């Protein structure tokens, strides 16, 4: 079996991007955060405290057929923007795409953060990291490509974000349309429960490539690209007028330089982030100065390949007995 689905950013910015999900019968439609960085599938539901829901399109178990309630289970999950969400459990047939996964863990929110309840796009997140991370309780549940892995023609899923406009999720097979010359294949640890791996170094701009390895995850959860201090300030410092900001939170640069490329190692190959890419628009409405999306990891704990860089690239994750990254120009 296959599944293909279109992901589309949530606004003019590429903060995140949703994807439908069919969950239920019959089905209940949600547009989900696919997150490869976290091994929760959660949604907004009929549970959801009413004063923490605000337009989000919600999952109401009691309507579907094929919906079952974990006896006893719970869950509750804090992300690295500090946001939160908890509840109880369900399992029940979940699609994307054309492809069914039946007795998916649904995890049914009864609390929502603040900023899950001010994004009205996001109707809950579908976790595509290891399932170790899951935080159902007092029995870890699988991710939905971890339960849909023996049925798929092959054990990947891949993601191909757009900029600025849509782009794909596809799961059992890998579309040789969709990048321009090789794929390359990197080593993964998944000891840490992310797809994790070692980039072999970067470029800043038209800058000779530094070879250097920075270990980081690939996370379509992620809106930007987090990167040693080191890495970070060697960009920033070919950005004229470019300084970073306590107040404002990272790298500033006045709204109208032009952004030099960035550059990422995968083994010997190497992918081009276009200078627009790193552009997010102005720190605030009328402002002149603009954040920057190449920001430094320190204080993470963690080097971040969140969707700045993973949208320049076709990107297999492959889900072998041995895991591995693939990376394609497109």
């Amino acid at each position: 079996s296959t599944g293909s689905a279109t992901t589309t950013p949530i606004d003019s910015l590429d903060d995140a991007y949703i994807t439908p999900v069919q969950i239920g019968t019959p089905a209940q439609t949600l547009n989900l955060d696919f997150d490869t960085g976290s091994s929760d599938l959660w949604v907004f539901s009929s549970e959801t405290t009413a004063s923490e829901v605000d337009g989000q399109t919600i999952y109401t178990p009691s309507k579907s057929t094929t919906a079952k309630l974990l006896s006893g289970a719970t869950w509750s999950i804090s992300y690295g923007d500090g946001s939160s969400s908890s509840g109880d459990v369900y399992t029940d047939t979940v699609s994307v795409g054309g492809l069914t996964v039946t007795g998916q863990a649904v995890e049914s929110a009864k609390k929502v953060s603040s900023s899950f309840t001010e994004d009205s796009t996001i109707d809950g997140l579908l976790g595509l990291a290891f399932s170790t991370l899951n935080t159902v309780s007092p029995t870890q549940q699988k991710t939905f490509f971890d339960n849909a892995k023996a049925s798929l023609d092959s054990p990947v899923f891949t993601a191909d974000l757009g900029y600025h406009a849509p782009g794909t999720y596809n799961f059992g097979f890998i579309d040789t349309t969709a990048y321009t010359g090789s794929i390359t294949y990197t080593a993964v640890s998944t000891k840490q429960g992310f797809w994790e791996w070692t980039s072999t170094g970067y470029a800043v701009g038209s800058g000779t490539f530094k070879s250097t390895s920075i270990d980081g995850i690939a996370d379509t959860g992620t809106t930007l690209l987090y990167l040693p201090a080191t890495v970070v300030s060697a960009y920033w410092a070919q950005v004229s007028g470019a300084k970073s900001s306590s107040s404002v939170g990272g790298y500033v640069f006045p709204c109208s330089a032009t952004l030099p490329s960035f550059t990422f190692g995968v083994g010997s190959a190497r992918i081009v982030i276009p200078g627009d890419y790193i552009d997010f628009g102005p720190i605030s409405t009328g402002s002149s100065s603009c954040f920057g999306g190449i920001q430094s990891s320190a204080g993470i704990g963690i080097n971040i390949f969140g969707d700045v860089a993973l949208k320049a690239a076709f990107v297999v994750f492959n889900g072998a007995t041995t895991p591995t990254l693939g990376f394609a120009s497109k």
